[PDB]
């Protein structure tokens, strides 16, 4: 019993963790085997960091101008190459703590585990979802880009995140870590701004076929909608417009309990009209977004054979 | 800036654990030098747990009854003593990834981090905190004694919380790693149940000033009120009696702010009695108590020379 937000267990990605740190700009580096994977502008001074040309900035760099340290480890890099918004400094020491893992670049709904460190040091694990504007709803400071984000399936660690960057607005932005940016944005210190933030009503969903299994059944279905008009009521409350993949996604969820997305997209309609009252549902007091179906059935409680 | 529940690192408990089985009984242990301490429930057969004499129940079990495995490594048992509720299994093997680490008993209103594990496999990581009721409101299943609870400073794991029952309600009932009982309870499959779970009324404080702090400042003071008074309604809530040490406990809080613990205690007077309308606080929807100052003060946006 009991219903908690889960990052992965962190240790195989605090074993990759370094310090990079070129000039007098300091942040993180994943290191695997003999390659450190850093946010590209730890090569911007504090002025280059409103309108830089890295091609140029990284031009005018050798290799001994990084300094990148695993705890009291120096490792020298050997070369450098620039891929998309990542620089990969290749170093004279193969990482030995090397987990079997794979990139993956995620999609907005989609959750991971972020592991926040400052001077190559990780400081916590918290576990968050890529907003549908591809920003990340995060919590860090300057100096913790380069943290990155990831999910552990058996014990291949798929890294999805890189941490770049804060908003004006005060949410995240970063890459994959084949350096591509993740929404319309970009590594320049400029007014820059992201789209609505949606809900991800699928999340949803799949939170209050939850809270059905583990017995919080208050506000259940007393009515039916089109899919259509959930949309309409949708609309005022910048939920994110809801398809028939997403109905489909629920997949051992309408089943294995035999509610219907409607059935739960009215109490849905309901809760965002009227309100939740004083009730609460698995503890929250608010409409969850950051749980996925898998999520959702990993911590069910279970069938007891007597 | 942003705010997160976040949990310390777990790697340094992940090389810890393991798996113990006695007989067909199976939970995990923690491996520390050459002594897994795990819950002696271990050793009891389904039926033995409704009243187990646990003394009975050891005297006839001999060290090979004991399967202890570290990943694919089997730990031989080569003795065992009995403490309290938790049972310390001495292996032929020192574990080589010991952190530094030291065991405290942690008090009601202190959050620490929980490592998940069933099968002796790290499962995910997640912060709490202990409820005055020394219940803890976790997330558990049937397998996961043996998890620890813990807090890292610097490079020293603290750890403060065995996992060894559920109770009816569904909240999670454990031991220090001496393996005396947090609250009036037994590992005995027999009907209990905890006080009445208060909220931790300093932590709800920290919270605010900490959204005072990061620029959330709706519902801020408009009003004053005797310790007394915020007692009175407090006690309709179910919140925690405030103490002067309570008052005290903030520290740089009220100070480094400038707003007093009754003026929030005043904004906490309204929401607990009015409501939160529409708007939320640092995100939460609700008043959190999971939050103590120093978990506030580390996430707290900074000053930016400029």
């Amino acid at each position: 019993s009991g219903f908690r937000k889960m990052a992965f267990p962190s240790g195989k990605v605090e074993g990759c963790m370094v310090q990079v740190t070129c000039g007098t700009t300091t942040l993180n580096g994943l290191w695997l085997d003999d390659v450190v994977y850093c946010p590209r502008h730890v090569i911007c001074t504090s002025e280059d960091m409103l309108n830089p040309n890295y091609e140029d900035l990284l031009i005018r760099k050798s290799n001994h101008n990084f300094l990148v340290q695993a705890g009291n480890v120096q490792l020298r890099v050997i070369g450098h190459s620039m891929q998309n918004c990542v620089l990969k400094l290749k170093v004279d020491t193969a990482n030995p703590k090397t987990p079997k893992y794979k990139f993956v670049r995620i999609q907005p709904g989609q959750t991971f585990s972020v592991l926040a460190c400052y001077n190559g040091s990780p400081s916590g694990v918290y576990q968050c979802a890529m907003r549908p504007n591809f920003t990340i709803k995060g919590s860090f400071l300057n100096g913790s880009a380069g943290s990155v984000g990831f999910n552990i399936d058996y014990d291949c660690v798929s890294f999805c995140y890189m941490h770049h960057m804060e908003l004006p607005t005060g949410v995240h932005a970063g890459t994959d870590l084949e350096g591509n940016f993740y929404g319309p944005f970009v590594d320049r210190q400029t007014a820059q701004a992201a789209g609505t933030d949606t809900t991800i009503t699928v999340n949803v969903l799949a939170w209050l076929y939850a809270a059905v299994i583990n017995g919080d059944r208050w506000f259940l279905n007393r009515f039916t909608t089109t899919l259509n008009d959930f949309n309409l009521v949708a609309m005022k409350y910048n939920y994110e417009p809801l398809t028939q993949d997403h109905v489909d996604i629920l997949g051992p969820l309408s089943a294995q309990t035999g509610i219907a997305v409607l059935d739960m997209c009215a109490s849905l309609k309901e809760l965002l009209q009227n309100g939740m009252n004083g009730r609460t549902i698995l503890g929250s007091a608010l409409l969850e977004d950051e749980f996925t179906p898998f999520d959702v059935v990993r911590q069910c409680n279970r069938a007891t054979l007597q």
